[PDB]
C-alpha cells in the first residue's frame, strides 16, 4: 500500500509510488518534506511535538496500533486513511515507517448506505 518511512524529525526519506498517487505529492517533492505536509490543523503544528514527546518518554502511544486518521492531499481535500507504524533504527539514528490504506471508499459507502 502506500508507504512513507520518516527519520526521527519527521522528515520523510522515503515516499513509495503509491503514496504519490494517494497524496498527489511526487517523490522528489515528498522527500525532504516534514511528515506533516500530509495531515491538516491542529495536528500539522503539533505533529512534531507528538514525535518529541515519543523520542523523550520512550513511551509508545501510537506505535504498533493501528489508528484511523485524516490525511490531506496536495489539493488541500482531506481523507480518512488507516495508519500503522513500525518503528526501526539504521546507523543509530531512528526512523518510522508508515503504511498507510485509503479509507475514502468506505467512508463514502457508508455514508450511501446511511443516506439511503
Ligand atoms: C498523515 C496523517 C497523520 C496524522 C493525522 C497523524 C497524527 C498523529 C497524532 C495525532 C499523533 C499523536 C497521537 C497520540 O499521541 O495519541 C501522532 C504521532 C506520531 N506520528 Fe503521526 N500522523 C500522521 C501521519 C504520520 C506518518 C505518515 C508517519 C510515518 C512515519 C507518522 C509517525 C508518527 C510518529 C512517529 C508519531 C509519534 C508516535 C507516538 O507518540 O507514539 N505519522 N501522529
Amino acid at each position: 500500500d502506500a508507504m512513507i518511512v520518516i527519520d526521527g524529525h519527521g522528515i520523510i526519506q522515503l515516499f513509495s509510488t503509491a503514496a504519490e498517487r494517494l497524496f498527489g505529492w511526487s517523490e522528489l517533492e515528498a522527500i525532504g518534506q516534514n511528515v506533516n505536509i500530509l495531515m491538516p490543523e491542529p495536528d500539522r503544528s503539533r505533529h512534531d511535538s507528538y514525535i518529541s514527546r515519543y523520542r523523550t518518554t520512550s513511551d509508545p502511544h501510537i506505535i504498533g496500533i493501528g489508528r484511523i486518521v485524516t490525511g490531506k492531499r496536495r489539493d488541500g481535500t482531506t481523507f480518512p486513511m488507516h495508519l500503522s507504524i513500525g518503528e526501526m533504527q539504521s546507523g543509530g539514528e531512528p526512523y518510522f515507517t508508515g503504511f498507510v490504506r485509503d479509507l475514502t471508499e468506505h467512508q463514502q459507502t457508508q455514508a450511501r448506505l446511511q443516506e439511503l
